[PDB]
């Protein structure tokens, strides 16, 4: 019955060096909001979230933590509950540090705080921002992308839709002859088409072995037309990375939308409501990979939540689905000391998350608290 | 800590003094079955389940301990999910033993456990099996009834369909002119029905107020007989105690079947599946009550359940569902000492379970170990 | 291993005393036709089927019996089969001919050569051709129906849809009157209405207690226009007399488009097809009625069928369908010996079919051979 | 004549010499439950069920036998549905006690009991456990196959979906090498699968054109999900061997989501309820091929059952489904001395089921008593 009695947070800011992006355009820098939640025992608890950090910021000085302190950091799916009403994407940040009190006040893990993991490894697909501000954009990725395979990564995650057909073919052509066949190739669109442009795509899916899956080809307004989409293409449609919650994955799943759902544990509503996701995805016969392009304490979290997860078929060699591992420009990534080894994660096995924030990228990148252009 | 070194069985018999029940016939006897889960530690936990005693009995014996024993008492999920293979019930037991010693590890409650509770008292209904072997049955049964009224409870739930339909009006009649508008009644036709009987009920349902649900009017071999039901009764349709886990209940959901599930704890694949029954119902926007008509340690696992589940509608003294309770003769219902006052349960808040199993009520019913029936 | 030796035929003609009727217009005789399949051993058996006699005798004696000759009587499946190509309603007829001549050699009745009746004795109601030809034909109508029930059926049914919808009402209601609500109503419309037609008939069933079912309100054609009906009325909706057999069954329950099927021995491809257009009821959660109007033999073979059958409800006292009993001028009623009391029927016990057709009966009505307006 | 006096039970085991499997994983041994009804008169009959066999022992000798002593043994409708209650697996092996006996009585085959069959050979299929623990699997695979083509089999199954895609793939080319297109494979992933996991088969299917069908790709909880991948695919698809009778295959079939259902007898409730899934499958347009992994004494009913049923197309030579016939090691085949030659079993037609139980082989393989695994 330990009360929160400290909050410290840590708005956390990067200019990138070289921009990149997607079908939405180019990222010019990467941001983070750490979170620190301290009970009276001194037991401690982390929490990360990402939002425009101006209103973020005043989100958690001038409402949640006032409201957090001297309440039971136990009472987490109530605390949880009710910070959603204010702020989503700051209700998973204490979800997190909350599950840290937690497993250390009952002195074990996280995985077995939820009732034990299924399996220590998790596989990961190196998750690239293909577009740079370049005519030599397709070089530069080509380039990033063989950088990557000599680190063994056998998945790989590029982008599509932010430019004609031709040119993105032309692309992901350059991809396939370097790659080679024993790579699995993901394109993601981020919801740039129709359904009749996304399925130009299907007479080279026709010829191509290892694609393995199209990423948000179109927008959700219209969820027959991801449902019409997906009976047509030869390969995987996923998609859902912002759904705030299982409720708006239902109805996608009772239509049978999508093949692949990816939720993100900052956008949904903390890591309870991102696991019930999972098993949702579970229960209606899905595949579950998770979005976790500005993750690091939430990534490992998906980690968590992946090695609890039970297999989704009978392959011995192919039952669990990787999680997105961001490869670009991104010094947030050492937040948490974990990284793939050969396309493969082995979760932190220790009390609490069984790793240490990384202080140093925490203090090096503290936000100036100016307006970012 | 927590390796498994030793399982300790109890199976459980009471011939009833006078027999009950509903539309499928009259029970002659309850039976229980209880484990005790010891660790390296001393740490225990118990479970329960209840199936036909000489095969259960041999399941556990021959199979489950033997796979058990040396097991890690943390790997709940892992465990659950082999025992569920050879035997559901069973790994229901054991997912309960499993939870109490994991809550017991971390030195805090099951409701705890699960990330708090949202609040401590829970609503019950008394269940009746109505039907007795008596040409006076309708004057037992509304003696009965009015027994329990007299403790203060404001729900019932009685049988129906096991006879005429005239017949069993007059019960009902009979109920309502006793018990009145204040007292909430629930029909329980134990599938007997199809869409035509059951619709018969309407013109009485259309001059009551008071009536809670119809539960179970038919079988669920069909289910869009059920959403065509529903569509044309006045009051709520109930029904899934005998579905088998989550994924049993996601077609009836999409099909917009029911007003409200009824996951039996003892039925599905164990606590946490049950637990994930009640948070599909919540996600899909339909009401969730348990069904708990055996069952003592089971029935305060439902308990726990409901208390850490989030409100089901926004009127401040109307959003939480009853979860049943037995009020037949049955010496089990004392395994557990909690009990309603006033039609209310307050759920214990100690460590673990927060209460103990009465060894007493264990030693006076120990099965003798013959085959009965 | 016994073949085929000799086949007798007996067409049967009555002229009608006084004609009467239903929506399709007067009926003013009856027939019947009877058939004594005869084999190497001597073992013998009966079969009935009902079309316009001219057609129906050269169907036999040019085609039917020269293929029949010689052949193994055993071999039921295989010759009901084939003969269904040329005459279905032949092929029912010798079907009962066939099962009669199996049971014999196998030594046991008929439901015994099914594998044991459930029961041995099943409801009947009253069924009425309530059109007559005079201004005074509602008063006739009462008085048949007061006759009929003096005898203690409690179960009618009557025609509709003949004459404007206020004509009927006033029929009706006078049957109400006298009948009173513990008779049970059935009303027959033969197909006469449209949907909105039929619907005016809920005015009156909102207020009526007693009414059994609506039979056969609309045409077939639309399946969809069945299903609508069926959730607007506070009555069951029967029908299907005229469907050939269990395939044509198959999509209307599919589409939930009858409360109760209705098949008919004789127009169903022989008895064993009739069976299965019951079990497929049962399997669908819907109840069957055998239409049996023009049946005697082939109306103990419906009898047969539903002592074989299983129960449709969990209710003690009403767990079985009731079977169509015409009670109008018909002389091939005594074909065989069996009637109801009190509106139920015993099923005879005895080898083979437990009864012997009536010779007098056979003898009285042989048909002249000439053609009948 | 028909009373029952005596019940004998022989619960039988063989440990595996070498184990193999499916994508469930290796199965050790193999298992056998005969029972032998004999009546008053000394007539007599047998049944097989398969079942862990501890519990399924106590299930017939404190349960079930108690019940049927006394009970007359005609009266098979009703005593198989009064034991379908406690246990399924032992009504399907009672159905077929009291189906022998009711032919014997009747002096007759069980095919001439059920009106006589439609023909008197059924094609076979060879049935293979594919996956070894052994590396060299794939080769182990390949020379099992090839020693079964010699016996002149057309028409084989093998396992998928136990490993990655691109190992089944290199397993299947090595069998399509070996064998050529003459002969039929059947792919059978066991459950294994999603649709997408499922559909890249297709690639392959394009090419092949000796492709039987796809057997349960994927879990039944989502009937939709069939429907889907059926209309995606160039095979048919098949499956249902887990469904417990008729009513469960109804909605499947409503919904168009498989071409070929598979219903074991000993997983129905029963010889009759059995036949009545094939006329279902008849009824509904769809083929029908009998799952018969485990069982002799059943798949001899099943082989009876699809002589008794009347073909699925026009093809004057193709026009009959195949039945399972495990070719894996197994003594318990010879129970009954019937095996195919060149892939065509020819149908016994002697009185009963026109064959004996080899007492060699049930003594030989008599069950000790012991707990395994």
């Amino acid at each position: 019955l330990v009360k929160i009695v400290r909050i410290e947070t840590f708005p956390l800011f990067h200019r990138l060096e070289k921009p990149y992006g997607d079908a939405n355009g180019f990222k010019r820098y990467r941001t983070c909001y750490l979170i620190r939640i301290i009970t009276e025992s001194g037991i401690d608890g982390w929490g990360e979230c990402v939002d425009w950090l101006p209103a973020l910021h005043v989100g958690f000085t001038k409402r949640i933590i006032p409201f957090l302190l001297g309440k039971q950091a136990g009472s987490r799916l109530s605390l949880v509950r009710t910070i959603q009403k204010w702020h989503q994407r700051a209700a998973s940040a204490v979800s997190m540090a909350l599950t840290e009190i937690a497993a250390k006040a009952a002195d074990c893990s996280v995985c077995e705080l939820w009732g034990g993991r299924y399996r220590e490894e998790i596989p990961v697909y190196a998750s690239f921002q293909s577009y740079s501000d370049s005519p030599q954009w397709i070089s530069r990725s080509v380039s990033n992308v063989e950088a990557q395979l000599k680190k063994g990564f056998e998945q790989i995650k590029v982008k599509i839709g932010g430019t004609s057909f031709k040119e993105d073919v032309r692309h992901i052509n350059a991809l396939q002859h370097t790659a080679g066949s024993s790579i699995t190739m993901i394109l993601d669109a981020n919801q740039s088409y129709d359904a009749a442009a996304a399925f130009k795509w299907e007479r080279y899916f026709s010829e191509w072995t290892n694609i393995g899956w199209l990423e948000e080809p179109l927008p959700f307004d219209q969820p027959q037309d991801y449902a019409m989409l997906r009976s047509r293409l030869s390969v995987p449609v996923a998609g859902g990375e912002n759904m705030k919650g299982p409720a708006q994955y239902v109805p996608l799943l009772s239509q049978r939308c999508l093949d692949i759902i990816q939720p993100d544990v900052m956008h949904v509503n903390g890591i309870d409501e991102f696991r019930d996701c999972l098993q949702l995805a579970r229960y209606f016969g899905v595949r579950a990979s998770a979005h976790a392009y500005d993750g690091s304490l939430s990534r490992l979290y998906a980690l968590f939540a992946q090695a609890c997860l039970p297999p989704w078929s009978k392959m011995k060699n192919d039952h669990i689905e990787p999680i997105e591992w961001d490869v670009m420009e991104n010094p947030f990534t050492d937040l948490v000391s974990l990284q793939p080894s050969k396309g493969m994660v082995h979760i932190p096995k220790g009390k609490g998350i069984g790793t240490e924030i990384n202080m140093e990228i925490v203090n090096r990148y503290k936000w100036d608290g100016s307006a970012y252009e």
